[PDB]
């Protein structure tokens, strides 16, 4: 009918952009992740990727290279990279993973 | 290294990780994208999401900054951020800062 099939990448990026949009809309500006907003993301999902969702605030200060406490899309985005890393980088390391 | 099944956002990273892998593996260098692996992604996939796949090598040199003429798994990643962002952004203002 209608709802034109986007490409695999387009789709996959839209999929994270929408999730971003919701988690960005929670508090101040559907445009930045605030810290509580961020903590909600790691608390709500991230079951097996980024364990120690407690020490988020460290990660936040790392993603937010400027430490302005607006994690803009591009700053927040960092997380998705690290996620995409952790898939294999369970360590790198010792007592790693096959 | 390797290998575990996951949740939703975890799927969205996996679904780009597979794409990454399928290109990364080409030459091989099953880690780093050469500019007949990289350029192939822009040529093949995009197709609408972003634009100026002609001056790919602009992006390449901007992405590549560790100077090893090989888009490593976390140079390459940058592009996914930009094309993600491009759903919003025009190339409004160019990304540069030290
Ligand atoms: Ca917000
Ligand atoms: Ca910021
Ligand atoms: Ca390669
Ligand atoms: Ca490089």
């Amino acid at each position: 009918m209608a709802a034109e099939p986007l490409t695999e990448l387009e789709e996959s990026i839209e999929t994270v952009v929408t999730t971003f949009f919701t988690f960005a809309r929670q508090e101040g500006r559907k445009d930045s992740l605030s810290v509580n907003e961020f903590k909600e993301l790691v608390t709500q999902q991230l079951p097996h990727l980024l364990k120690d969702v407690g020490s988020l605030d460290e990660k936040m200060k790392s993603l937010d290279v400027n430490q302005d406490s607006e994690l803009k899309f591009n700053e927040y985005w960092r997380l998705i990279g690290e996620l995409a890393k952790e898939i294999r980088k369970k360590k790198d390391l010792k007592i790693r993973k096959k």
